[PDB]
């Protein structure tokens, strides 16, 4: 009494499509701000806001998940701005976002030591001890 | 320099997007049907189906161009998309199931409605190219 | 003692102010994008949807009323965005709105069949076939 | 080459009937009215309760509110406007004037009529105020 | 185990100083005050200069705003909230009244004095309102 | 020319700010611990702590710069702040109580986490400059 609409290639077009959101940023709702506080206040008063998508963050990081679930919700259809621990440089946050969007990132020899710590504190899957 | 990766990103991501269909978290669009609310009685219009912009954009060329040509430039607001009358509320929900999980079991009676709607909205995998 | 007050010319002034309302656009809180997709839009410049007001829509369209009163997720305050079926062009929706505001629109015969269909789609009083 | 007046006879009656439903309902309200109560000869300002109203009706039915909402611009879609009405206006008088602009008819107790009529003169409401 | 007690007695001084500086830097402001008038009904200057203020001081000083924010029929989560005060307060008077709540002191010309006192009375502002 | 006085301004005001320590009324920023790096088995133990922007900018050189440097270009958004790894939920509440009310009593075991946080957050009376 039923037919079945299979589609083998769904996941593959989903993979290619999502990966662009690391680059075209369309439908972004989360803006991540760095707090490294490197070399004085006046250099980056308009701090560069990293664009991100809530669902990716919740999927890849437990810390973002428990946040978006239990956090006090104020604007359900407006942007959220989040500013990350001062231990994390802006390039580190960019690498982490890339890794959360591709699952596969390259990192300079002088940023790996920090990205691992960021992932551990952000409980990003693939970077947690847990 | 170092290359950082882990074994299985797509499995967890696919599992997450799978539930996103039913946990309805983070929705950004609302889908309504002009199709007959049981006909004359007007009793039961499609109250609305909440969805996610990035999925309908990724898997439907109609919805993608809709979201590109119809910008919600305000700081806040949810897109109330009213679809053509071809799409009964059953058809809309099944097609959204398909745009999420890449699969949909379909009852025989609505086959000619869903196979139609998929081409109407050009959902990849349903639409004939 | 109990007392009574009334205004005779209330109705005419009110309705005439309403007629001008969509022209001056004051207090508009709905935007009706028109996805007519004529011959295939290559994601060109935005269609510039029509401004409208919720109270008049819901007082005229039996469908817009339900859409506005019970949307599963809603914008709490301020402008709201609707995009209409591909059946209805920007000109038709523009005429179809003026009709709901003023009760009459000098529709052209050449698009009469699109306006007449559109009324049933939005179940607009005066046009709805029921 | 030809045109037609697509028209409805009962639009005016249906619409007026669908607007008189508003003030008795919170639907689509976009302004909230307050006042110094004048509850006991000396206003009681603590217990004030906002009265939801609609810009599109106040602006047409009274001139004071029109220039208010005109010259107090809406700088954000998410902005909600509250109006602190003059102290001479009690909540009940404001309660009725909120009806008067919608229903076009009101019945009042004589003990407030002399403050409600003055309120009409202040807010420059059609029918009540001179022009 | 020890329940050691922290303090620095100059804290409240710095808190007050920061609030006083808040008055003129206007950062983190979330509520904007307008003054109702027909004066701006002419092409020369239609849009009123909306005064910025902070929610927490208004409720801290004025119980009228305290209620206006504690309970209201509708509200916004995070967007700035706009209020227009009665026509009895000119822009100078409302600015002075904001200063008084913000810092507890002010200076007024005698031609400003009466209007400021009356407006503060209606706004239930501590130190001006009599009861 | 004339002058206004309100001698009870501060005392009334101070009481009306201590109260804000308890309730979200007028809250502007949310502080989240990140302390699980300490080895805690939990997934996430914390739920965002509510705070008011202007107060933290008053007491903290770290926050006072931060809320200035975070643009919040969207006027209808709100700010979530992830505090450093070293600061637990318990310790931050003591730090905020100190920030909001000028006094806090801290257990000897958390003493070296509240005091440590003070320099990490450059909160005056705990920071060394």
């Amino acid at each position: 009494e039923n037919y079945h609409l299979k589609w083998d290639s769904h996941l593959t077009y989903l993979n290619s499509s999502i990966a662009t959101l690391y680059k075209n940023e369309k439908f972004a709702d989360v803006v991540l701000y760095s707090s490294y506080n490197s070399s004085g206040i006046p250099s980056d008063i308009p701090t560069v806001g990293i664009s991100a998508h809530k669902f990716i963050l919740s999927a890849s990081s437990q810390f973002f998940a428990t946040m978006f679930e239990t956090a006090p919700i104020t604007n359900p259809n407006g942007v959220l701005y989040v500013v990350l621990p001062p231990d994390l440089s802006h390039r580190a946050i960019q690498i982490l976002v890339q890794y959360m969007y591709s699952g596969e990132a390259t990192v300079s020899n002088d940023i790996l030591n920090e990205v691992l710590r960021g992932g551990e504190i952000l409980k990003i899957r693939g970077l947690c001890r847990t």
